[PDB]
């Protein structure tokens, strides 16, 4: 295994899920029964949202959208009344990446904030984004269909499954990925939930440096059969995201 320092540390790159990255999610309508109010704020980006735009910042791309994309959430969600379409203009965008800056302290102007909350925005419409006080989204499968045809990013693009490879040639996979400077979005479930991030490092002895899209929090080297930050996990035990894994590759513009 290569060695290869933190891609998006190089570059600064650490975004989160909440202010002011979620400046223009829905507002959320609604009390869930037995839940107190998050009514008259900002959902969540989705952990979904939040890996693939720090991607996309690594490479400041695209320029222009190519495609919009319009969904309904399913009725189920209780923060939003129903029917609740959303649509996104991604293809009337020409994201100023002058403006999304690699991250965000507060101390930044309202366009640089509104820069990045709308591809935030974007980002979580286009994988039909599960809108609440916290947000969850297919992943994998629709982040593969959305950077390429909304977003106009390589062909290259496509989802891999733990599954389907052997752990050598699932590691070397990524590993080629970072040898050719492109961060690898990645997800997984267990029993702290499930959840999408970005590996961007390697240290040679076959863990991995991960962005957990929690603006720092828990970053840091890890197998990817023991993916368990501590930041999770409440009573002291154990937990991560080893199970259902599935990663997007080939992420580049050209
Ligand atoms: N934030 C948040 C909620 N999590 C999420 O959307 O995870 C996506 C996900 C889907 C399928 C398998 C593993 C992760």
């Amino acid at each position: 295994q290569p060695v290869v320092k933190s891609l998006l540390n190089s570059k600064g790159i650490h975004y989160n899920q909440g202010n002011p990255y979620n400046l223009l999610t829905p507002v959320i309508e609604k009390v869930k029964p037995g839940e107190q109010s998050f009514v008259g704020q900002h959902a969540a980006t989705g952990c979904v949202a939040t890996a693939t735009a720090q991607i996309m910042k690594y490479h400041n791309y695209p320029n222009k959208g190519l495609k919009d994309y319009t969904y309904t959430l399913s009725s189920n969600n209780p923060y939003f009344n129903h029917p609740k379409n959303l649509f996104a203009a991604i293809s009337t965008r020409q994201y100023n990446w002058n403006n999304i800056l690699p991250t965000y302290s507060g101390r930044e102007s309202n366009v640089q904030k509104m820069a990045i909350s709308e591809l935030m925005a974007d980002v979580g419409i286009s994988v039909d984004m599960d809108y609440g006080p916290s947000s969850g989204s297919a992943g994998s499968s629709r982040v593969q269909r959305a950077l390429k045809e909304n977003f106009g990013y390589n062909q290259s693009v496509h989802q891999i499954n733990r599954s389907d490879f052997s752990k050598q040639d699932w590691e070397a996979q990524i590993d080629k990925e970072l040898s050719q400077n492109q961060p690898v979005y990645y997800q997984g479930v267990g029993k702290v939930g499930g959840h999408a991030f970005v590996i961007d490092g390697a240290d040679g002895r076959n863990f991995y440096h991960v962005n957990w899209g929690w603006g720092g929090v828990s970053d840091g080297f890890f197998r990817l059969d023991a993916l368990n930050p501590s930041a999770l996990g409440t009573g002291g035990g154990a937990g991560g995201f080893n199970g259902y894994q599935s990663a997007v590759v080939g992420i580049k513009p050209l």
